[PDB]
């Protein structure tokens, strides 16, 4: 059915929760809200807007007590997720009267970005402009703090508002899927970790994307730093014959595999035979989501390629697990963590989040907790792809995508050693054949259209990644006999003799004349910190001349602190030498952003 309204009528639902999601968080929130409906005598369904036509919103009044909720994540430059693009485009062009429509919006965002929760804000603003009635205030989830707590707090107030407005009242853990063990299946009919189509990893056919990743051979995987302290690496993935295209500035996404050792420990503590092949089937026969991940598959495969077993669990997982803890003290600890406040919340933020306890850690520190592996597989979120800023230029390496990454490994307050999923998996890839499932995601981060336009690149640490590609390209341009403007790199590391990435490559680019200036800040070679913004300030005169002349600024790397400090430094450069007020310099820099002359590729 094309009309979600007709689907709702046919399936007896009065609440529909649409999700704008890229890495599954919004989808999970939408599913959790949909399931909540039953507690109020209502019935809901979650839905991917891309599968429908939101113009059908005007028909919602045909369903009694109809309510629509939107859980929307914001991405690149305050834009909608890919699956919410058509909806976004519709909202911009429509002027339909939505009188009679009742809605609520929960936005997923992160305050370290320039356009915080821009999508949620827009949807909430537009629906009101069109005439719809807001049932509860816009939720502003912030992943820079604790998105989960923002969500359960909003969710609680939301349902209270629903009860008050619709005159309904609140009324044991309900499985969404049922287990079927495939004891006699053909080995060839079993998923072994591929995404989407069965055997798609073995039988590789284009086009390659998120649902059909291209298995690229690792031609190179080399250590970039010295100490055994940290591990920074440079990988080169062969994309020959994939027809995949990219440009410096784009991101490469990879689908990792969890640590075999961690999976084995989970299997043992759960007393489950991980080699058992099974299928989890949706009890709702009318849902397009037939299984929680590719099935049939073994528990080992699911825990290795399909499920997230490392991220500290969200509160609904802990609440559902509580029923399987036989020790009273333990069961109470788990149940309490779903509280939106009080000791339950403090314990969740401290025992789970701050201590970075993953599922095995939780099962180990609550030994009486012994959940059935199949239910656990239904509760855990899907293992997501990780993004890396491509460190190569397609003008120089059209058949290879390079990655510059730092391995994640640290000790927790709970006395454990946590290892980042994608980085440790990538580190273990032996150069030619080791294959990496990947795809390219286009970005707006790009070199200037005119080669003569100067570029100011700021990227300390792994933030230097896209700029290695930028420099390669600018060098290539000069070799093509083209006039290229100044190319400046502001880089930084802790110590020149420990973590100075691409030291020799950058030095050669500078000797060649391709890299006009190589400005490096060594943060730990003095008592006080020396950062890239310190170097930018010292170079204020030249930078202002370039900015005034039309130069493009690029900032890549840490979003929580570096990006903000650097932006503040540029505000000062403009205010001081542009002879304008600080507030005018702020407007100036933000305007450069709208013109594509101040670009960001930051992350946490
Ligand atoms: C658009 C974009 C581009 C990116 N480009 C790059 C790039 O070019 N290079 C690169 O290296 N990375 C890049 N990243 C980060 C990259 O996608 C991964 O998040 C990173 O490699 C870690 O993944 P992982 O699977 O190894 O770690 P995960 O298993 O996902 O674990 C990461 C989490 O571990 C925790 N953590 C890490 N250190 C500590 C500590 N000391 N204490 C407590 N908790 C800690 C944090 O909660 C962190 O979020 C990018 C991210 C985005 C969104
Ligand atoms: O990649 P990666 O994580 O491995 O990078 P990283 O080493 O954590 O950091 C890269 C560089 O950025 C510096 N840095 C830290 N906070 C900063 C800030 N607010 N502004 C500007 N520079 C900052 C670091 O110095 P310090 O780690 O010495 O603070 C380091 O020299
Ligand atoms: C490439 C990228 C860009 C993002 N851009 C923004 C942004 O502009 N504004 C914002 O508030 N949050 C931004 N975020 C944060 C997400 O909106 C937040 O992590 C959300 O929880 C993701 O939901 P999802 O898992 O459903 O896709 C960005 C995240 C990524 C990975
Ligand atoms: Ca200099």
């Amino acid at each position: 059915e094309s009309s979600f309204v007709e689907k709702m009528k046919k399936t007896g639902r009065n609440i529909i929760v649409f999700y704008g999601s890229q890495t599954g968080t919004a989808e999970e929130f939408a599913n959790r809200l949909s399931k909540d409906a039953h507690r109020y005598g209502m019935r809901g369904m979650s839905a991917d807007p891309e599968e429908y036509d939101l113009a059908d919103l005007s028909s919602l009044p045909e369903i009694d007590n109809a309510l629509v909720v939107f859980c929307m994540a914001t991405y690149g430059e305050g834009d909608p997720t890919d699956n919410a693009q058509d909806f976004y485009d519709w909202l911009q062009e429509t002027d339909v009267d939505l009188s009679g429509v009742k809605f609520a919006v929960f936005g997923l965002g992160n305050k370290t970005y320039e356009h915080f929760n821009a999508m949620g804000k827009y949807v909430d603003k537009r629906l009101e402009q069109l005439g719809a009635q807001r049932i509860f205030e816009l939720g502003l989830g912030d992943d820079d703090g604790n998105l989960e707590e923002d969500f359960i707090t909003w969710r609680e107030q939301f349902w209270l508002a629903v009860c008050e407005h619709f005159g309904v009242e609140a009324t044991s853990s309900i499985r969404q899927y049922e287990l079927v063990v495939h004891t006699d299946i053909d080995a060839a009919k079993v998923y072994m970790g591929e995404m989407g189509r069965l055997k798609s990893y073995e039988n590789q056919k284009p086009p390659f994307d998120a649902k059909n990743p291209f298995l690229a051979a690792v031609t190179t995987n080399r250590k970039l730093n010295q100490g055994t302290e940290r591990h920074l690496m440079h990988l080169e993935l062969d994309i020959s014959d994939s027809k995949i295209r990219y440009e410096s500035g784009d991101h490469v996404a990879v689908y990792p595999a969890n640590d075999s050792a961690l999976v084995n420990q989970l299997g043992k503590i759960l007393g489950a035979d991980l080699d058992v092949v099974m299928s989890l089937n949706n009890l709702d026969e009318e849902s397009n989501k037939k299984h929680p991940f590719p099935c049939p598959t073994s528990y080992r495969t699911a825990l290795t390629y399909y499920l997230d077993i490392t991220n500290p669990p969200r509160t609904n997982v802990l609440y559902e697990l509580a029923q399987y803890a036989s020790e009273p003290s333990e069961q109470e600890l788990l149940r309490k963590m779903a509280s939106s406040s009080g000791e339950g919340k403090e314990l969740y933020l401290s025992w789970v989040v701050e201590a970075r306890r993953h599922i095995l850690a939780i099962l180990q520190d609550c030994p009486s907790l012994r959940p059935p592996i199949d239910h656990l597989c239904e509760l855990l979120p899907r293992l997501q792809a990780r993004y890396y800023s491509i460190a190569s230029s397609s003008k120089v390496h059209p058949n290879s995508v390079h990655i510059c990454a730092v391995v994640v490994e640290y000790e927790t307050k709970a006395g454990r050693i946590n290892k980042g999923v994608a980085t440790n998996w990538l580190r273990a890839k032996e150069p030619v054949r080791a294959l990496v499932p990947m795809f390219v995601r286009k970005s707006q981060f790009r070199l200037p259209f005119k080669a003569t336009t100067p570029v100011i690149m700021v990227g300390p640490g792994t933030g230097v990644a896209p700029f290695i590609g930028f420099i390669q390209e600018r060098a290539w341009l000069r070799q093509q006999g083209k006039e290229v403007g100044e190319t400046l790199l502001y880089y930084g590391c802790r110590r020149s003799d420990e973590d100075y990435l691409y030291r020799e490559e950058l030095a050669q680019f500078h000797r060649d004349g391709a890299l006009t200036q190589l400005n490096v800040a060594f943060s730990r070679e003095q008592s006080h910190k020396v950062y890239v913004q310190h170097l930018l300030k010292q170079d204020r005169e030249h930078l202002w001349k370039l900015i005034e002349g039309g130069a493009h600024i690029y900032v890549c790397g840490d979003a929580r602190n570096m990006a903000r400090d650097v932006q503040n430094t540029f505000y000062d450069i403009v205010a001081e030498l542009g002879a304008m007020e600080h507030a005018q310099a702020v407007d100036y820099i933000k305007k450069l952003m709208t013109k594509g002359r101040y670009s960001l590729d930051v992350w946490s």
